[PDB]
């Protein structure tokens, strides 16, 4: 028993992390097969970032201007291309530690682990969610750009995020591994508006099920409610609306606990209107939305990876 | 910026995890050089655990009764010994992925990462603290015994914990890698009393410094206080007393933020007596004690490992 904000084991990703230097700027790259992926703004100086013309800056660069280091193994760049907001550096060596992997574009509310890196070396791993406004609330310092987010399914690494920017508000923005930003953000040092950040309701419900599984049931009540009545309340507190697809995803947790999804919703409704009264759930004094229904099932069933 | 409950990268530990089977029971072992370390209760049946006589049970076992699997590599046991509550299994193969490592016995209030494993395969990684009563509040299911806790300093893995038991209260107990339990616990399925769990004050202060570094300063006040007056209040709320050694450890954070340790203590005193008023600090509605002063400095400075 017990419940923890658990990240994926990072070992398969650690062996893919490299340092990328272009002139004076150094960040992290991801070395898969014979290609290194990194944020295109590795080619910018601090001044360039205010209003970069990436095609013109990249035109001034040649394969030999990029220095790629993996530990004390310098890789040779023999081709380079810009794909959206990522640079693809073709190197002469295939990464011997390349895992089975895929690139995936996740949806808001999905969770993943981040391996925070500096100078191509791993610092720490943590789990986070893609917020509904396509930001992440990370922990990143200067030099962490190119750090990656991932999931694992059995033996395959799904890369879903590359870190690019800290917004002036302290939240973080990045791209998929095809270089398309999540959200309306651009890789420019300019004021940028993130939308309203709503709470991921389907995830809150999942965590309430986790709480029940683990012996925390004080919040269970014998009211019930309808999906429309619940969404009416959710929206007042900036909670995402629940759809039938969400009810479908929660089914297995409903079955395991004997608590129907709409009954759990009525419990949530009461917590929203009346608060937690200085009580806690799974050691938390706030409702938690960084566990998906799949995360809960995974943690409560002991799934492993190879 | 940002602050996250960050675990160490787990890759160096992943390659040390093996499955250990003795008759019908299977758990995790730690393979370093040519020795496998695992909980001695791998030799017990479910019935044996109520009142095991470990010497007599072990006397019935021979090297060939233990099955050690690392992926699809079966290791041969050629010698075995019991050291306190761990079994040392001498195997015929040195682990090629043995990191630089040491065994350390940590003190209450220190933090470490746990790599939760099942059947010798990693499931997830999370960071936790040794509580003052020598328990941990983990996430462990059946079969996770032998999962290990560790820290990394540059290139060296310090193993500090092996998981052995879930107490009837849902909290977790285990040993150092010499097999000595943390706390007064025994590897027997019997009711066991953990002490009062106090809050780790030096860690709370560290996290308050982290909050300031990250822009959360609403809780700063212009009261001050003395160490004795503060400890008088701490004890009323089941907080560990602060000593001069703790004040010494916080010095660098004091210097970086310009806030003296005793001033930070007066801020804490006010939060204890008046609560947080439905406000948050670093996204939390409770005071957090699972970051040490070293963790804060490490996360706020970007330390990496090799
Ligand atoms: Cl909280």
């Amino acid at each position: 028993s017990g419940f923890r904000k658990m990240a994926f084991p990072s070992g398969k990703v650690e062996g893919c992390m490299v340092q990328v230097t272009c002139g004076t700027t150094t960040l992290n790259g991801l070395w898969l097969d014979d290609v290194v992926y990194c944020p295109r703004h590795v080619i910018c100086t601090s001044e360039d970032m205010l209003n970069p013309n990436y095609e013109d800056l990249l035109i001034r660069k040649s394969n030999h201007n990029f220095l790629v280091q993996a530990g004390n193994v310098q890789l040779r760049v023999i081709g380079h291309s810009m794909q959206n907001c990522v640079l693809k550096l073709k190197v002469d060596t295939a990464n011997p530690k390349t895992p089975k992997y895929k690139f995936v574009r996740i949806q808001p509310g999905q969770t993943f682990s981040v391996l925070a890196c500096y100078n191509g070396s791993p610092s720490g791993v943590y789990q986070c969610a893609m917020r509904p406004n396509f930001t992440i609330k990370g922990s990143f310092l200067n030099g962490s750009c190119g750090s990656v987010g991932f999931n694992i399914d059995y033996d395959c690494v799904s890369f879903c995020y590359m870190h690019h920017m800290e917004l002036p508000t302290g939240v973080h923005a990045g791209t998929d591994l095809e270089g398309n930003f999540y959200g309306p953000f651009v890789d420019r040092q300019t004021a940028q508006a993130a939308g309203t950040d709503t709470t991921i309701t389907v995830n809150v419900l999942a965590w309430l099920y986790a709480a029940v599984i683990n012996g925390d049931r004080w919040f269970l009540n014998r009211f019930t409610t309808t999906l429309n009545d619940f969404n009416l309340v959710a929206m007042k507190y900036n909670y995402e609306p629940l759809t039938q697809d969400h009810v479908d995803i929660l089914g297995p947790l409903s079955a395991q606990t004997g608590i129907a999804v709409l009954d759990m919703c009525a419990s949530l409704k009461e917590l929203l209107q009346n608060g937690m009264n200085g009580r806690t759930i799974l050691g938390s004094a706030l409702l938690e939305d960084e566990f998906t229904p799949f995360d809960v099932v995974r943690q409560c069933s002991g799934v492993t990876f190879q």
